[PDB]
Formats: structure tokens, C-alpha cells, sequence
């Protein structure tokens, strides 16, 4: 009797997934780069290692960062000396910092975009949460739900240990939840918090000590949906199309372990070698298709897993230096907040297109690139449009 | 210039999402329940715990299991006795165990799975892993991935620390993917290993006990993808319509924490009472739209928690005793699989239906319903259509 695909094609949503609204938000703890060298060797009790603080002090000032916000305080670090070593057991107590911080921070970030958006909650259909900071059942997803008070019956997306690359990710995941289906209304939520990952230095680990230099915490929440309603939600950018890619020769380049004394992180490759000798072939198979090879005429988002991958990709790519603005602006003011720093990239770059009157949100042009990297190693590609005014 | 809509038509797929292939897999060490609770108070070191001992007996003889396959040996046990404890610091060791083996045994069912699809594997454009066991950056995803050979480009879906109802939580996902996007291919893998739950009895924790007496291993693998290729490709099931939905009243009915002794299992409400309470809400919200009432009138899968949740869902809906047929079997050979239990019975009934020369691979009925449950208390719900011989 019923038909399969009568109900299929009257299920479906119609036009490309659309973001509608963005919401940032960060612990209210900020610690300024330039005076963090003397900071955290002093809170990890190593003052002695003096060569090894010399070449710390180097990594943050070449770091392009000049503030992070933190959730870890000189208060929070006293009171745990395990978290403080370079490799205590210690994860019982991160995870009692970070099971609670990634929801009540995401949920800043998510009330921001839902007042944004100016809609119902009631009409939120979908809900993704990335995280790379702990995990737990049920997972930040139920925790995020309750604390919003959405419908209980909203479709979760529990992302975990997802890694830096993951803010491309969840755009790719919900393009699709938007798309295929008629009405929804996905509420994208990435909440990272560094409590798992800062541990103290090693002068064997270097490493592990570029980490320290560059994360810092941040969420950001999106809403996406298919078929905006004209003149009452308000598109942003649109995504036209995805990719995610294992870059060859990068076997081992970025892992992280999650251990009885936190999340590990190494770096055992050249990242910015890798990332800039691999970003050609992904413009390429991303854009041929829509004619476009002139990448300064695309409008940037990339992940600012450190600056020495932007300085890489824009000579690789002969960009002009202004395509990176936005990426540098939210790497100088936050540092690298993994999945979720992306959308703080948008966030930024749509503020200032509309602050200075351009004529689109994408700095005045059509088309543009975002592009997450992380543990793989992996590249996260989302092909995206602007919107006038 | 160019033409989202355009693009976005030439890109989507047309029919509903088919399973297409199913494999599966399990741990060579076969453990018989009969015998269980004397293996289990002796390897612990137990045997002064009569009166547990005592319950956990009954707990095995009312299981309704008569076997489980277990990663853990009686060897790999004598070698960590922090894991033969209730709580010792372990997850080290656990982590080191199943981070290899969650993708080793999702490899064999993925194999047999692409096996049984017969297409080449570097047409699988997605990939879904799953699991509550482990986790790891890169995930399992990546190391599937490099395991099977498939395409660095294939697009990956890493799903952590879901828990049992997460084999609906996966044919969910699949679906939007392979609906939405012309030709894709979704290699769908849940992999379930008990190493980072095992763990010692303690007369105060009755409900970690259950745990013990219930959980076994085990991975399956499907195949699915949208507008299969007649004569080629072999539809054994149909997704059409998806749901997911928290539990009133059962706040922390069912939870499980990451911690330095590995992951703990808790019950802290009656989860049969809560789900058979639900289980009507979610079937008219599934089948009222397509006029179906008869719950008898439709094949069944249920992720067997438990057998009091079968037993309590039979008789609240007066379902016949053979609904659950295929279910209990599983059950009975396997344990509670976590997240790949429900695909296993999806294997169990069309292997029945098509050996005893049935009508559909659906016990011979046209419409059907599949049922995860866990911790939220979470209940996805999957209506299915079966495929005629």
C-alpha cells in the first residue's frame, strides 16, 4: 500500500544547507601571552629547566598569539599538582573539569546563536557537539540538551576525540542532516577546553611543548539549516560542497592518547610541510568543477593549528597576505581552540564584512574556502558561498 | 555564474537508504554461561564473596545467554590484575587492548561484509565507526581505513563512547548520508570489546555486577547506499524513517563514566519499566503516519539490554513470543554486542527468512521497526521496509 518514495521526496529538504547564525564564547580567565613563559613554568614547578624555558619563551613569541582564555586558573593549577606535572595520573580529575566546562561553556555559545537566529528552540531538530576534551555517558550532547531545554526528542550527533580538523567535520555533517531533511534545524555546537591536555614540559618533548604554546579554549555554535524563511532567518554562508582527505607521507604526524595522566599530544612530521604540500590538491579538486583556479579570488578560513602553517600555505599559494586576516585575527586574540576555532574564523570575517559595508559576508567576494587539519594526517575541506550585504 | 541549485540537484541521490551487505565478527575465545560466575569469582580473586556470588548465579541463570565471545582470556586476565579488581587504575592497559582490537575485529566483519556487497572497496565513499570501547586520535575510523586499503578521501564519521543504543544511532547517520549524496557508498562499522568495562565484583555496585553477566563482543558491518544497481547490488533492507528521543523520569537510569580504572557501568533506574513505558509513544509516532497499529504486523528488532526489557516490551504490547525470535537468539549466542547487537540481528533474520524460504527478508512481513536503547535514557527508533525473497 505505502509509498516509499512518495514519502522520501515529501521527507527531503530542498536548497544547499545554509548557516544562519553563530554564537562564540570563551572562560572568562585570560592570560596574555607575552608574560606566559614565566607563568607556566613557574606553575609546573620548572624554574630549573632553563634551557628548556628559553626555547618556550621563543615558541610564544613566534606564535602569533598575544591572548588566550583559559579555564585552567593559578587557583585550579595549585590545587592540582597532578595536572601540572609533564606525565602524573591525573585524568580522573580532568575529566571532572572538562565534563562540566564543554556543556556549560557550549552553551553560552548556543544561547548567543539561537537569540541570533530569533527562532523557537522548539524547532531545533538536530544537535551536533565536537569536543577533543573528555568524554562521558550519556555525553555533553544530553548534557547540552537539558541545559537548553531542547525538545527532548532532538537527533544528537555526539562527536569525541575528534581532533583539530573537526570544525570542518561538523560542518560536513550537518550540511547533510540539513539537507535531507525537510524543516530541520541543526544546532551545531564545538566546546574545547585544554584541562586535558596541559601538562608541564619536558625538555624530551618538545612537542608536547608547542602544544602549551598554542591551545587555548573557546565554543562556538551554528545554526544550519536548508530553506531559510525569507525576510525572517537570515542566511550567512552557504555550503555547496565537502571533502575530507589522509594526506600521503603523513603517517604519525599528529596523535593524541588518551592515558591514565590526560590527553597526549606529538607531533612526529612536519605539519606545515605537509598541510601546504597537500592544500593544491584539495583547491583543485574543489574548485575545477566551478571553473575557479585563481585562489586570492575565494575568500580563507583555515585552521590555525600554528602560524607556521599560514605563513607555508600562502607562499605555497602566492595568496596575498590579506586572504588570512580573519584566521590571524582569531589565532592572535585566542589561540588555537581546535574544531571550534574555524567558526570563530567565520565569525570574524562575516563581523568585519558587515562592520565595513562590503558586499558580501565572504570580504566582498562569492566563493570561499574553509578548511580544518588535524590527527590523520587529516584535511578537512567545506566549499562555502557568501551572502550579499 | 554558476549554479548552486544546479549543483545541489546533480548531487543528492534519489531512493531511500538500503542496507546492502551485513557481516560480522567476534573474539575466537568462546565463553559458556553455564560456567561463568566460577570462572569469573575465581579470576577476580572472589571466591570469599559467597553471597555475591550467589546473585550473580542467579544473575547468569536468568540471563538468557548461553555464550558470549570475549577478547579477554584467562591468560591477558592473570596479567592484569588491576583489571580483575572493581577499581583499580587500568585504563593503560584496557586502552592498549581494545584501540587495536575494536578496529581488528571491525575489519573482519568489514571484509566479509564488502565480500557479500561484491563491489570495489574503493567505491565505499563514507565510513561510520563505532564503538563505547577505547578511543584514540586518530580514531578507528583512520586505522579501518588503512586497514582495509580504502580511499584516503573516503569521508569518516568517528563515533565514540556511544553506548547500546548506538546501533540505531548509526543506521540514522547512514541514512542522511547515503540519501543525500548521488553514488555514496557507506562501509557502516560498530565494534564492541568488554576489555574497558570488565572488572571485579563489589557487593555495593550490584548494578556494575549486571554489567558483567550481560556484555560480550562483537563487530558487524553493513553496506548501504541509495538507488542500488539492479542485478548487482542485492537491497536486503530499506531505511525510511528515523527518530531518536529521551526517556521521561529516567535521569541517570543508565550511565558510564571514562576514568583511570576504565570505564564504569551504572544503573540507577528500571530500565525495563522505563522503556516498555516508551516503547508505545515511539512506535505511534513511527507508524501512525503510515496507518499501522498492529504491532504483530511488523517484524522486530530490539537491542536486547537485557531479557526483562524483551520480556516486559512483549508483554506490554502483547506482542507473540516469535516476534522476538530473532533477538533472543542473538541473545542467547552472543550477549548484549552494545552497538552492534542490533545489526547481528538484522544478519539472524534475514539469514532465517531467506534459509526457510520466506517471502521477504523481514520473516515474510513488509514493515519493520528497529530499537536502540541506552544511556539518556535513549531510545532510536528505525522503521524499515524488507526486501521480496
Amino acid at each position: 500500500m505505502v509509498s516509499v518514495s512518495e514519502i522520501r521526496k515529501a521527507q527531503r529538504a530542498e536548497g544547499p544547507a545554509t548557516i544562519l547564525a553563530i554564537g562564540t564564547a570563551n572562560p572568562a580567565n585570560c592570560v596574555e601571552q607575552s608574560t606566559y613563559p614565566d607563568f607556566y613554568f613557574k606553575i609546573t614547578n620548572s624554574e630549573h629547566k632553563t634551557e628548556l624555558k628559553e626555547k618556550f619563551q621563543r615558541m610564544c613569541d613566534k606564535s602569533m598569539i598575544k591572548r588566550r582564555y583559559m579555564y585552567l586558573t593559578e587557583e585550579i593549577l595549585k590545587e592540582n599538582p597532578n595536572v601540572c606535572e609533564y606525565m602524573a595520573p591525573s585524568l580522573d580529575a580532568r575529566q571532572d573539569m572538562v565534563v562540566v566546562e564543554v556543556p556549560r561553556l557550549g552553551k553560552e555559545a548556543a544561547v548567543k546563536a539561537i537569540k541570533e537566529w530569533g527562532q523557537p528552540k522548539s524547532k531545533i531538530t538536530h544537535l551536533i557537539v565536537c569536543t577533543t576534551s573528555g568524554v562521558d555517558m550519556p555525553g555533553a550532547d544530553y548534557q547540552l540538551t537539558k541545559l537548553l531545554g531542547l525538545r527532548p526528542y532532538v537527533k544528537r550527533y555526539m562527536m569525541y576525540q575528534q581532533g583539530c580538523f573537526a570544525g570542518g567535520t561538523v560542518l560536513r555533517l550537518a550540511k547533510d542532516l540539513a539537507e535531507n531533511n525537510k524543516g530541520a534545524r541543526v544546532l551545531v555546537v564545538c566546546s574545547e577546553v585544554t584541562a586535558v591536555t596541559f601538562r608541564g614540559p619536558s625538555d624530551t618533548h618538545l612537542d608536547s611543548l608547542v602544544g602549551q604554546a598554542l591551545f587555548g579554549d573557546g565554543a562556538a555554535a551554528l545554526i544550519v539549516g536548508s530553506d531559510p524563511v525569507p525576510e525572517i532567518e537570515k542566511p550567512i554562508f552557504e555550503m555547496v560542497w565537502t571533502a575530507q582527505t589522509i594526506a600521503p607521507d603523513s603517517e604519525g604526524a599528529i596523535d593524541g592518547h588518551l592515558r591514565e595522566a590526560g590527553l597526549t599530544f606529538h607531533l612526529l612530521k612536519d605539519v606545515p610541510g605537509i598541510v601546504s604540500k597537500n592544500i593544491t590538491k584539495a583547491l583543485v579538486e574543489a574548485f575545477e568543477p566551478l571553473g575557479i583556479s585563481d585562489y586570492n579570488s575565494i575568500f580563507w578560513i583555515a585552521h590555525p593549528g600554528g602560524p607556521a602553517i599560514l605563513d607555508q600555505v600562502e607562499q605555497k599559494l602566492a595568496l596575498k597576505p590579506e586572504k588570512m586576516n580573519a584566521t590571524r585575527e582569531v589565532l592572535s586574540e585566542y589561540g588555537n581552540m581546535s574544531s571550534a576555532c574555524v567558526l570563530f574564523i567565520l565569525d570574524e570575517m562575516r563581523k568585519k564584512s558587515t562592520q565595513n559595508g562590503l558586499k558580501t559576508t565572504g570580504e566582498g567576494l562569492e566563493w570561499g574556502v574553509l578548511f580544518g587539519f588535524g590527527p590523520g594526517l587529516t584535511i578537512e575541506t567545506v566549499v562555502l558561498r557568501s551572502v550579499a550585504i
